[PDB]
């Protein structure tokens, strides 16, 4: 037997971070959850019980705060290619470094309209987040994503002229209910090192903001034909947005609402046009995916 | 053997409700999750396979759609007085209902700077809760909560001058951050039956809206001497504002952020008046809990 | 306003210890997720920001740890009752204890057909809980617990004759699959202090396991004619069984599965009789309690 | 823009089904989480709203049940394989199916020592897994697992030798705790198609049976020198065990339980030989993985 693949490190490593300003007083908060796995000529370890090419996780947890007393946190493509860098440069037989990190949010509370200097609240469980591989002569790899947008619209969501044959029981609309859980990637081009991230750091938040957005107003507008059909449109806007994006990717459930029958009970009216009440379906659900890239 | 006490019913009941006004072809929906337990002449069901005093928890679940369908679902405590008061005058042997209602955020999407009719995002997975305890005979009973709601400070939070004895190792400090996921329940004054509940109608979401408002603001604002002497301005604030309430309740988890010392690590300054970097803790936290009153 | 009701402490307070015998090399492992809550003579932390009242909660989880190093962890009805005890001998002001503990599953490994010295496996989630309550003057209550407990039998359950109106839909049955996940808790005669509670040590385990044993064989045996029926034969035998038992609860959810219909398909026959393929429901589901006490 | 990569289908399909031997009265249960995810001639769908390529994910719900009405549901790998290969022989513009499966345990229960004709137990969480790829001209690629599977031993475990710099805090080790969550996945050489996997039917639970006794085993017995090392040790001897085995992965988390320094309070020892009382760790956690294959 031989080891084909290895990969190691510490995960679920719980960070915070605040900023002061001296001057205005105003504070600032970061919250994340980062993981990073290590690779390299590490086989010995598992299979000579060679423990002297082995940097400790707990070594790798205290590199963590270090880093992040050291550098900015934000953006998160940055941080996590300095991490990685870190490691790379750092240990001779590591050669690649794989960062997660997923950011929390803790937004600036208004208190009779106005924004608070220290004071924060977690609307929402949305996530930010990135993941950066940094592999010794090939560079830097950047996935960002944002993950938990949750959204519903109640009306101009349609499906009807799929396939039909034996195995099928639903019936066309013209008229539903769509909701999902928005999970959206979007893949950097390649980067030669630390210094070409850097040169990049302020497209990374524009990038971020503009993907949500594109996100948000094209499932509001969009007259959906289909999950399929109105997530294309939205990975299309966000490609001809930013050029040094290689591809967009877009993992959406369809969380179903059932139509109730309420006939049987005094004929009341509550199907098709008369639809008020409906039973939100825990499970199963629709799961729809695509990657986007350029002709 | 006797049985001393029973009740049975359904739980995790999900409901959808929309609202279309024809004129302005805005639409509103809402989405709660019920249960509704019964008490009563049963016993029998139980010592002697009994089961014809059982009202299936099958159609306990009819009920709630039937329900939803007929009345506003909105204020969640007129909903749970009107789904409870139909059980005990339904059925002659049935002599109390027990309804909770956990509300869902389904927040109006803002595109380009103008509310959208028909789209909605989860901001937060804060809810809005009731429970509603019908006893015939003993009227209504209405405990109204928030829940889920996480904040967090990053300085004006002090704790110093507690007990210190052969078991204390916790330091003295006269700035640390604060953060905690608020739970405060509000308990209306008795009701004698659903027209009084209705006629104080309006009142209900004005002492949410002003409950949610006092607990933002108090600990935004207080330089807080602990959790409990900031928890009890909450309370005292939200009793002054409502005559109708009788107790505040808060139960509130202490989630603590941990200072790192660096200075192993190249003489690394990151505690006290440095500290920039810190732990945030899973578990173990504190939890503390008051109910406040009227003299 | 006043301090109608308070209590503090600290909660999720994760805790393991070995026992490891010199003479057979044998290691047992205890692992317990333990909270504690006081109550005294506190009010003025609330209301007056004097912390000098309060025993830190940072204390509290020290005291867990010296008091589980100094004494048996087992049973934990004993630990719970030594630690509450402490409390409330300790403090002068403290007059009330509520001490919660989830007892977590290590099963020792059988290795080849030989129980191993030092090797565990956790066998499902199924918790054994105490709730111990401390108070002074008026000793020490104590409510033991299963919880986890997740079972299914395929036949032998019906459920047929209840109360039909004008919301029932439910179909009378003869044979459905009926399965629960077990809350059963036993409520003990008030013991006059921690004397009494060490002369009842035997008992705690031993009734544990006539509690476990009643329930599956019970469940499994009974041709059920509601979950109703069959859980009240069930609270009946262990009261007999433990006569310083005073109570017996059950909480028990009714996890439906639900029969497909297939005739659509070919006329596939999947329903009564021939039912083969089944759709376990998430939710909604039936919940049904009781409390059973002595004539 | 185009369409790079698409996938679409219908996740968290809960199935039951019951077997019942008419000689016997024994009955046997097995309860799966299933999704399926579809490949082929699709794009359309996505950017010309063409809904006639649309196998709805409603048809890919029904066909999962009306398949395991007419088919065997175990071995899961055989299963998975039918479920597959349905669609891509069945729709012309359908090329791969990718069918993932979870088995949930339903055990049967032992009633005065005798196992019970329609009675389980769920012990544990533990699951049984399976990925099956079927991809029209490139025949069935299948990885079993086993996840979910949580050990811990209280001795036998050391960690000492590693890599130390000025990140490292870690002191060296020879007695310490290991407790691990087994997530393990063996990958079976490709099949040509449904014939060569039924031709190895009973190869699979006998694999499956095998990969579960060898981490039982040398998790128990070794002496470890590093998580790396006992996890290669278990990899080596699966692979020696199924020549139809291409490659085993192992993913263990290193569930930590620290030491708690008690020498403060009055000078109690439980450091060291003294060790009975430690804190087990929520996060971080280690992660280590490798896969091996052949030389
Ligand atoms: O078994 C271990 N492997 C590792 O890589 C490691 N790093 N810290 N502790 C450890 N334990
Ligand atoms: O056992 C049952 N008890 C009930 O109260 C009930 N209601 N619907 N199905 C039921 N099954
Ligand atoms: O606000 C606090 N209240 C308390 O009771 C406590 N105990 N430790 N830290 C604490 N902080
Ligand atoms: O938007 C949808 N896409 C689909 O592929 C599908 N299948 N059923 N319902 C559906 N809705
Ligand atoms: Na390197
Ligand atoms: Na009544
Ligand atoms: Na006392
Ligand atoms: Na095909
Ligand atoms: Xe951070
Ligand atoms: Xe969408
Ligand atoms: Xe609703
Ligand atoms: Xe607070
Ligand atoms: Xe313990
Ligand atoms: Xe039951
Ligand atoms: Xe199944
Ligand atoms: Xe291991």
């Amino acid at each position: 037997s031989a080891v084909k693949a290895a990969r190691y490190g510490k995960d679920n490593v719980r960070v915070y971070k605040v900023h002061k300003d001296e001057k205005t007083g105003v504070q600032t908060v970061y919250e994340m959850t980062v993981c990073v796995l290590l690779e390299g000529e590490i086989e010995t370890s598992y299979t000579k019980a060679d423990n002297s090419v082995i940097v400790a996780t707990d070594s790798i947890k205290n590199t963590i705060y270090i880093t992040a007393k050291q550098n900015p946190v934000t953006p998160p493509e940055l941080f996590g290619s300095i991490l990685g860098t870190h490691f790379i440069e750092k240990y001779n037989h590591i050669h690649a470094a794989h960062v997660n990190i997923v950011c929390h949010r803790w937004t600036r509370m208004d208190i009779d309209g106005k924004p608070h200097p220290h004071s924060f609240i977690r609307d929402s469980e949305e996530k930010r987040n990135v993941q950066v591989d940094v592999v010794e002569g090939k560079g830097i790899d950047i996935k960002s994503s944002l993950s938990g947008l949750t959204v519903l619209k109640s009306t101009n969501s349609q499906f009807w002229g799929f396939l039909r044959d034996e195995y099928t029981t639903l019936k066309e609309t013209w008229d539903r209910i769509l909701s999902t859980d928005v999970d959206a990637t979007w893949q950097w081009k390649n980067f030669s090192g630390l210094q070409e991230v850097r040169s990049h750091v302020p497209k990374f938040d524009a990038t971020w903001a503009t993907a949500r957005e594109v996100t948000l107003k094209t499932f509001a507008e969009d007259n959906s034909a289909s999950v399929q059909a109105t997530m294309y449109k939205m990975a299309e806007q966000i490609l001809a947005r930013q050029q040094l994006i290689e591809t967009v990717e877009y993992s959406l459930p369809n969380k179903h609402y059932f139509e109730i029958d309420l006939s049987w009970h005094k004929g009341l009216q509550n199907t098709g046009k008369n639809a008020e009440v409906f039973a939100p379906q825990s499970d199963p659900n629709g799961l729809i995916k695509c990657t986007v890239g350029r002709s």
